[PDB]
């Protein structure tokens, strides 16, 4: 019954590995699939997980058109977007969100051992290239900012958009590992990467503070039910357990 | 024009100190008044600040009846609750909230140098009394919990006719200072209090994670308008500045 | 039989909480205490845990005299030092160390939300006080450094009868929470603190890279044996489990 | 004077490319050769570099005899071993090691674009082959491991004896490049290899944590001197510069 739009993004949504045959929903796994399971059992709904065709989170182009999971909701093509979808004021204008299931902030993924310590440092040089995932909320934060440092950074990433803006986080990560590039990435995803790719680290602190919410078309009769369910899972300690399960690891030596 | 219900709690809402007599909204100062001033400018509304008459945040009795700021919104005696009001699943069933303007978790406030290291420490002893603000979300978190350790804690704090609970955070801070008592208090508040009193400290880390949001009655058109304005204030760095200003 | 010198330092060595009578080794708990049981079982020795009387890790004063746990090993007053004792070149000239049981680097503990991004930022000002634990290896790092940013930091933390230095980590943490002060602290301790004290954070990356080792006096019959045991425990995954056990926690929202 | 045993391994020990022929020590370049030069100047000694004849790191045979670089030291055939030689307890019982000059952990080197994410993914199946460098610490780690996942992986990589265990890292790399195969390799090497070959990637995180040390024969008159030198080189930011240099 319910159509769920989502996007590949480790460890939130990933393709499951099995020698066995996977049917529909079982093709996927991750933090967001476990959350989506909880939600369907608590609220009593059936659902069909569909990956967003353009593989984008969602941004409004200059024409005024949206793409990504946000457009799927606006156009009523999906009933819910269950993904690390960031809650922002530009999106609240066109779709609804549940209270957040996880908090995060934009920060920087880069290599260890360099003199770079802040966005300010990146803004003050051009040797190191830097950017964010195209049509993501990080890119939009930079595009719409009136703060000097971030305007200068947007001017830089914008002029190089074809190299600076990446298709997705996986591409951004490979770019940091193999070229002199820093990715503007959400903190939770940075935490995940840096406990595996031990030559990478977070640079500086968090640039902002926000959260991931389940998206719904404006006025959906599931928004509040979902908000209530998430808030209750939080209070029962089940979201912490989910987080530990997907982020758990041996880490890296210092 | 808009009727705003609120509650006294430092540094969110405090009586402005002055020689001459202050009237109306001018009697109040704090992080939430700055936030409210920002929202009124952005949104273009006038407002009137009224302290909730029963002095409570809001909980439901076993009869199904609410009190505090929550009941003011439910009963349509206020348009907005602009206070350090926690977003909880029990309150979402009766009122609406904007997305959070601040994040926090339940933690423990106690005097320094003692024995206690965490809520588990507290749950297995009775020498140190412990409690929470009556009819606040912290109290309700323990009351509704199915986690054995929190169930044990709720049993201890609700017996003896709830003598372990306090009427408000100030009565809680004074009790922590005058006797062997630990207050289950929200982290943002503990961070303010422990900067102001070197006798006090936070024990353990956070028990949970949640947010404060502006409360409105269900279906209010201001719900989303305020969500957008708060989210923009966050993104422009304005909320961070307000926090710095009030947390010293 | 064996005398083990140690020092209180959360969560490595702490007094156990108990309304009952606690004697001998049972009076203590913590990561180092679990390490110590493993070692006593693997090597088969009996032991008595004894806090270092001066309560210091150990440094050599301008007069030339060692103090702390280091001095206890030199004077054959302790058979082992089991604690978060940093392996350093100055110490290695006077005592022996097992291979590292844990890695770490010096970094900065300060409050969240400021413009300070690195040691460089602190070295160029005076309004923000900064320092380290007196007579520990981080103090000796700044005292012995020939790197100019660090030489400038030593000059500061070292002035006015060393007012910027603290007696222990606890006092340093309080000073950070209650005054405009930044503590130079090892990364493993910062991790523990910042996961409980949500308004505090690590500033910049790691200044250096080192490890903690079990210390013994030069010529110790248990020297190589202890080293074999640590390496094996590491290989068997036991040290990772001990770390997860003592650092486990809920974390802070973003 | 001093005979230093080593083994070719990028980017620690490699042959310098030159138009004119190169002789003796000048035939080699790399992180480990730079470390050796620094040790030479700190301690004041002359040395000669001789790749270990068998080209192996070290592993004690199914009897009790040692091969490769470990062997060389045991038999006093080499004064030192300056190479990416892993500090392990098995080796600790027959040779001395300095304190580590570099940290790392076993991880997986595979091809990109697959649902394979960890060692658990490799272990629970058998279509994709996986192995390690015959007679290195990685092999020995799986061999001596009592951890269920790793014993099962050693079961597989041993019954697949020939095909699964490779001669050296180059052969392993090649096998990953031209076959459905995942090589178990130390993280520092995978970091190097992957920067220089975009079709290769690290799979999952680190299996363990350990270090590389300069090896010497039991009770060598240079043990303590080398340890102190390496510790001082780190503290003066020099081992860090050598790392940035060879890994770009
Ligand atoms: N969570 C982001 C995607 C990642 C990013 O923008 O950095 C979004 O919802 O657009
Ligand atoms: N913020 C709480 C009040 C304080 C507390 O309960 O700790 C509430 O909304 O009820
Ligand atoms: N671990 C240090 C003490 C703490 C510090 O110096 O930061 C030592 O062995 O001296
Ligand atoms: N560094 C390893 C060789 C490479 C490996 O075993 O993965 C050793 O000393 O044995």
């Amino acid at each position: 019954t319910l159509i769920v739009t989502t996007i590949l993004e480790e460890p939130y949504v990933m393709y499951r590995k099995s020698d066995k045959p996977l049917y529909g929903n079982d093709r996927f796994e991750g933090y967001c699939l476990d959350l989506l399971k909880e939600l369907s059992n608590i609220l009593g709904f059936l659902y069909d997980v569909k990956l967003v065709p353009d593989g984008k989170y969602g941004a409004q182009n200059d024409k005024g058109e949206w793409n990504g999971m946000v457009k799927e909701l606006i156009d009523h093509r999906a009933d819910l977007a269950v993904a690390p979808l960031t809650i922002t004021y530009v999106r609240e204008k066109v779709i609804d969100f549940s209270k957040p299931f996880m908090t995060l902030g934009i920060s920087i993924l880069y290599r260890k051992g360099t003199p770079i310590d802040s966005a300010d440092d990146l803004a003050k040089q051009t040797k190191i290239e830097y950017g964010a995932v195209r049509d993501g909320s990080t890119m939009t934060f930079f595009k719409k900012s009136k703060i000097s440092t971030y305007e200068k950074m947007w001017a830089f990433m914008s002029s190089r958009q074809q190299s600076a803006l990446v298709k997705n986080s996986d591409e951004g990560i490979q770019r940091v590992l193999t070229t002199d590039y820093a990715l503007l990435m959400e903190s939770t995803s940075i935490e995940y990467v840096t406990q595996r790719n031990c030559n990478l680290t977070q640079i500086g602190g968090l640039i902002d503070s926000k959260g991931y919410g389940v998206g719904t078309p404006i006025g959906s009769p599931y928004r509040d039910k979902i908000t209530i369910a998430i808030l209750q899972l939080q209070e029962e300690g089940k979201l912490h357990m989910m987080k530990e399960k997907w982020w758990r690891g041996n880490g890296c030596p210092s």
